[PDB]
């Protein structure tokens, strides 16, 4: 990607999503009539967080990833007030909204999303990229209904030492992360297990009223299953949520899991 863009090249449309830093907009590039999404971040907002460098890492990382299950970053640009990220547009919205709607998914839709996810995380990890923010408000759906990892804000290079006052919120964070320790690609395997549970049950398995209690649930790995969660599903999830990262499966074993294979349409 070569030429420099600017706001004047784009017609901005419907707001897709909101945020403190800024909003995501449907937009159309005037010359090609190309439909995409523009994420607009205020320079004056993001300096306060010291995240300007993590934004630069998010941009560097996401633009260099090519995967059907990862949301493209085409490029970026800035001006006086704000910063613009030029994104692939995922027409069906977030997995979060799907989940609010259906209230929870079935084993076939779940195992398929888990498959699209695992495939994507394989790609990333081969590049030694850890996501660490994996969660349904960060996951989008393409035209065909396929899962796409969207928001790379917290992704990092592996391994990582990071204690970040926010690496993005507790329900999806593994014990080694919340406890401020060293971590690796095993982080996303835990998160995959949290997500798998949220898909079937409709709520993350560590959910609680306060951060302090959720913190307790995570570090103690305290979760229970509703009667309707099948043993195959229980088994994969129990395999993924392990306090000891090294006892978590490789994505290969995830993709090869009996319940995944019996269920995934992909
Ligand atoms: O109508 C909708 O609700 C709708 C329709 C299409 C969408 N598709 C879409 N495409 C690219 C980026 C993007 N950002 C975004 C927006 C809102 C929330 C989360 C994100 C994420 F995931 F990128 F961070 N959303 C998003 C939302």
């Amino acid at each position: 990607k070569k030429r420099q863009w600017a706001l004047e090249d784009f017609e901005i449309g419907r707001p897709l999503g909101k945020g403190k830093f800024g909003n995501v907009y449907l937009a159309r590039e005037k010359q090609s009539k190309f439909i995409l999404a523009l994420k607009v971040l205020f320079k004056a907002q993001l300096e306060k967080a010291g995240v300007e460098h993590q934004l630069r890492r998010e941009v560097e990382i996401q633009s260099h990833l090519r995967h059907p299950n990862i949301l493209r970053l085409y490029g970026y640009f800035h001006d006086a007030t704000r910063v613009y990220l030029i994104l692939e547009y995922a027409p069906l919205g977030t997995v979060y909204r799907e989940l609010q709607k259906l209230s929870k998914f079935d084993e076939q839709r779940t195992a398929t999303y888990i498959t699209e996810l695992a495939n994507a995380l394989s790609y990333c990890h081969s590049k030694r990229v850890i996501h660490r923010d994996i969660k349904p408000e960060n996951l989008l759906l393409g035209s065909a209904g396929e899962l796409k990892i969207a928001d790379f804000g917290w992704s990092v290079h592996a391994p990582s030492s990071r204690r970040d006052t926010l690496c993005g919120t507790l329900d999806y964070l593994p014990p080694e992360m919340i406890e401020g320790r060293m971590h690796d690609e095993k982080v996303d395997l835990w998160s995959l297990g949290v997500l798998c549970y949220e898909f079937l049950v409709g709520k993350p398995p560590f959910e609680a009223n306060t951060y302090q209690e959720t913190y307790k649930r995570i570090s103690r790995v305290e979760f229970t299953f509703p009667d309707f969660v099948t043993e195959g599903a229980r088994d994969l999830i129990s395999r993924l949520l392990k306090h000891n990262p090294s006892q978590r499966p490789m994505l290969r074993e995830v993709l090869e899991h009996p319940w995944i294979t019996a269920n995934s349409s992909k």
